[PDB]
């Protein structure tokens, strides 16, 4: 079969009459002359050589006695007559760094991804995305030493689970040999890297998020071609992998091969629920449209919708190529949700402005409504927001800290209640100060001691994650008009927006906020489901340092007229606040 290739090129466990071995292979069309150096061979290249067969292009040779855990590489003459040593581009493990030699392990075994993971992954559920990069979420203490994939296994994943995220998405993991690159400048797509332990290790990690009821995206760098330790490039002399800077022949079908075979290996082998591809423009561009890499796309989407149903991929593409996430059959990419970076930029920029100005710039918050039915949209809050002098989130809000503080809690409430799943950058649960650091620890230091903000903005988003996925109506209508509707769509004056979240059985959950420091009382508005109504998330409240200032219980509609409609609630809104309501049964 021509999809999985790494279930035959690579080294594998082999069995040549009764002697056993590991069986190499590798694609190399015009070379002349391959050996397999190992550990095994004393490292000598007159040994071991390999034998072509040229309808596929590919050498191979079964050495006897050689077992998992050696060392190895490829001894090439290139088609100029160089001598080259290579790493098997399909090395599902390499050697600690430096260095750059290929590991035999061969494959885990097959993960079967089961009902409930699947069902994780669909439009109708609540996904709520914990964004992390390994190296820099915890240190040890005294050394600085990065945690192991099982101490990440032991921490990260209850950590994650108890602020009731969903998901765990994960910077890439593939071998990479600069810690700066944040994993996007790859050289071997098939091994996890020897960072924090072994493919093993990344394995029992991904199982331990799975008891704990977690589902995993992987980042996966199908568009950033290796650029270091000559680890693709010229890979037998010419421009076997990449085109004739350095970008994929995706074209090739040999190549394409190699990278959806990717694809299906973490999902199958590693039990990856989803995949998430970044900087799309620059695959697809950069009437400019790179034909070869849309059609690669649309390829490598319909194959894993057919092969791995139950996964699926998600985009960030920031030109708007029209239906990134939209069918194949139209004019779409095929991917199944976009990050929704115009929603990213409009309600950062309209959190950073003086709470007076709001009033100029409604707009910002209400522009979200009229694109979001056009893509399936994750709204991000990503680590590219947080780097270069960018600013942390918190420190991106006016005022003196306790503004701050409230600025930012009422934007959580905002984002979570607004249609979209949700995505979150480590940090940014505790109100990180500082910016993003991949070379150390995030802030830990800001939680210790006594009670304060930071805990404040940590229990406000394990509230929102729960409340989020207890109630339908803030979920399961997402792409769906019938999911939303504004109640107060035009209150600039005051910087009041009141819209209504709904549910399949019609449902409504109500969203207010106020976004200027002034408290509103006996602020009515029209509603559609006259009763008692109470609050169910209030982002002033004490329990995260806010005021307590609110509704104080149950608050009975009234049959006064308001924006068009028969009923109406007059509510207290408390200032640079977010409030959700439920209506009680009676
Ligand atoms: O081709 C690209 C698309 O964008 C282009 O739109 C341009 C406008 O035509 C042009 O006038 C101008 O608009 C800007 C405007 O000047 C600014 O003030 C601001 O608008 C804000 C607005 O003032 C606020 O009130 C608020 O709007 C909310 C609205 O108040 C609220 O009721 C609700 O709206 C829903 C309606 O209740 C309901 O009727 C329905 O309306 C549908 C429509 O019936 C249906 O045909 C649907 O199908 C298409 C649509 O026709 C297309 O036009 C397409 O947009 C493109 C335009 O053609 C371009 O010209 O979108 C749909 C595809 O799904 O379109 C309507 C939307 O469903 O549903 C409404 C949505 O729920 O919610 C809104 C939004 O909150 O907020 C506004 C602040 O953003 O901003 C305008 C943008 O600049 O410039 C536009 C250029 O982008």
């Amino acid at each position: 079969t021509h999809l999985r290739p790494y279930e035959t090129l690579g080294a594998h466990a082999d069995t040549m009459d009764g002697v056993t071995g590991t069986r190499f292979s590798v694609w190399a069309p015009n070379a002349r002359r391959v050996s397999v150096v190992g550990q095994f061979n004393y490292w000598d290249g007159r040994r071991h050589p390999m034998r072509l067969r040229k309808e596929s292009g590919i050498w191979e040779l079964f050495i006897p006695g050689a077992h998992n855990g050696q060392l190895y590489k490829y001894e090439m003459i290139d088609a100029n007559g160089n001598l080259r040593l290579k790493s098997d581009p399909y090395a599902f493990e390499a050697q600690m760094r430096p260095e750059t030699a290929s590991l035999i392990c061969g494959l885990p075994e097959k993960v079967v991804q089961t009902e409930e993971r699947k069902k994780a992954n669909q439009f109708d559920a609540p996904i709520s995305i914990y964004e992390v990069h390994l190296g820099s979420w915890r240190r040890h203490t005294d050394n600085n030493f990065w945690l192991s994939y099982r101490e990440l296994a032991d921490q990260l994943v209850p950590y994650a689970k108890w602020m009731g995220f969903t998901h765990l998405e994960l910077l890439p993991i593939n071998e990479h040999p600069f810690d700066g690159s944040w994993g996007y400048q790859p050289t071997g797509l098939y091994a996890p890297t020897r960072r924090f332990g072994t493919r093993d290790d990344f394995r029992y990690f991904i199982d331990a998020a799975h008891a704990a009821g977690l589902n995993v995206i992987l980042d996966w760098v199908p568009g950033h071609f290796p650029t270091d330790d000559f680890a693709l490039a010229e890979f037998d002399g010419t421009n076997l992998y990449e085109h004739s800077t350095l970008i994929y022949n995706y074209g090739r079908r040999e190549v394409s091969n190699f990278l959806v075979g990717n694809a299906l290996y973490w999902i199958e082998r590693f039990g990856i629920d989803a995949l998430r591809v970044d900087a799309v423009a620059s695959m697809i561009y950069r009437g400019r449209e790179n034909l070869e890499a849309i059609e690669f796309l649309r390829n490598t989407n319909r194959i894993l919708g057919e092969q791995v149903s139950g996964a699926v991929t998600m985009a960030e593409e920031s030109t708007d190529f029209p239906g990134v996430s939209r069918p194949q059959d139209m004019g779409g990419l095929g991917f199944w949700y976009k990050w929704n970076l115009g929603w990213m930029h409009d309600t950062l920029d309209y959190m950073k402005l003086d709470p007076v100005y709001r009033q100029y710039h409604h707009d910002k918050l209400t522009f979200g409504i009229l694109y979001n039915y056009t893509e399936n949209f994750v709204l991000p809050l990503s680590h590219d927001e947080v780097v270069h002098g960018k600013k942390s989130i918190l420190d991106r809000m006016p005022g003196d800290a306790w503004q701050k503080f409230a600025n930012l809690r009422a934007y959580y409430g905002w984002m979570w209640a607004f249609p979209g799943k949700k995505l979150l950058f480590m940090g940014n649960e505790f109100a990180q100060g500082r910016e993003w650091n991949h070379d150390a620890s995030l802030d830990w230091h800001l939680l210790e001691g006594g009670d304060n903000w930071h805990h404040g903005v940590q229990r406000l988003v394990r509230d929102l994650n729960l409340t989020y996925r207890h109630h339908k109506a803030m979920h399961e209508l997402d792409f769906d008009p019938y999911g939303f509707e504004w109640l107060v769509v035009d209150d600039k004056e005051r910087s009041v927006l009141i819209f209504v979240r709904r549910d399949k059985e019609g449902n409504e959950i109500i969203v207010a906020s106020n976004f200027t420091p002034v408290p509103r009382h006996d602020y009515r508005f029209g509603i559609n489901q006259p009763g008692k109504w109470r609050e169910i998330l209030n982002t002033d409240s004490m329990h995260y340092h806010g005021s307590n200032a609110g509704n104080g219980g149950t608050v009975h509609s009234d049959e006064i007229a308001s924006h068009g409609r028969q009923h109406s609630l007059s509510l207290t809104l408390p200032p640079l606040a977010t409030i959700w309501l439920v209506r009680e049964a009676e």
